[PDB]
């Protein structure tokens, strides 16, 4: 049974090595190997949860672990559920991440980059660094102060919040910095 | 050996509790909870390790779990001697943290306030929303247009770089967005 033991040992183990390089430089295949890996941390809670009620012995314990881990189940398949209602309306990938259910579109190059954004703020930055974009701490790419979106979008069940863009403010050479103020809230 | 088991039951059960509301409304004692729980994580693995280790049956699997743990062990003492090294110059409690070793002081309503910082971006937003002014991610306090902070600093083991206000964006009634350039880079 130590197998597991050591198998969370090395989760733990390379989750700690992820918070000295990851959080610093975003890449996006070391995010999206960050998301993966906060979705399974639910099925390994369950199935600790379920380790714990196998051996049942006394009741008391055991009934807690039980009822305990209905709820997480529960939880989750809300979790699930609200997903699905989200992948129905705005059909992206990212709508199936365990952190947010509010998407962000970028129209930049052409191509919609969408990704998870934390709470929708009413005012949406947007920084240059070395000529390279990034919003909300998504490093959307490599984007000068030239090709800086118009106008972006919020996606959310029932709800497409429209940003407008602010002022441009050019400093330090090349880096610029922005504002999305929210236009309006529609479905249409 | 159960309790142990339910113990990170409980851990990851209320982690994934922390990942509906606290994220979204950012609270300082939630804050400072979910900080300490992070740096909890660290002891944790290692008994996950030493617990591994102690059952020693064959020699393979138990050689690996002895070098992870002797390894995940020196890269902690690593990080508190790195803490040691920032909080002997700084002077400041969230030095202590597991997150980073970047660390923002704000003089907002006289007191400075502290916080950890990702990465110490050459441009620095300031957003308000309702009056109440977010940097990087920390909700500072409530702060209107008015009372905006006009010097900032970034606090590093020997480090420090002074941040200068930008232009001000009064935008949607009360709302306002800036911007923090770097000023110098020193140590006196």
């Amino acid at each position: 049974l130590e197998q597991w033991n050591l198998v969370i040992g090395f989760l733990f183990l390379t989750w700690i090595c992820l918070l000295q390089f990851a959080y610093a430089n975003r890449n996006r295949f070391l995010y999206i190997i960050k998301l993966i890996f906060l979705w399974l941390l639910w099925p390994v809670t369950l199935a600790c949860f379920v380790l714990a009620a196998v051996y049942r012995i006394n009741w008391i314990t055991g009934g807690i672990a039980i009822a305990m881990a209905c709820l997480v189940g529960l939880m989750w398949l809300s979790y699930f559920i609200a997903s699905f209602r989200l992948f129905a309306r705005t059909r992206s990938m990212w709508s199936f991440n365990p952190e947010t259910n509010i998407l962000l579109n970028v129209p930049l190059h052409g191509t919609i980059l969408t990704r998870p954004l934390l709470e929708s703020e009413l005012v949406i930055g947007a920084v240059i660094l070395r000529g390279h974009l990034r919003i909300a701490g998504h490093h959307l790419g490599r984007c000068d102060i030239k090709d800086l979106p118009k106008e972006i979008t919020v996606a959310t069940s029932r709800t497409l919040s429209y940003y407008k863009l602010g002022a441009s403010q050019r400093v330090a050479g090349d880096s610029g910095f922005a504002a999305y103020s929210r236009y309006r809230i529609g479905n249409y």
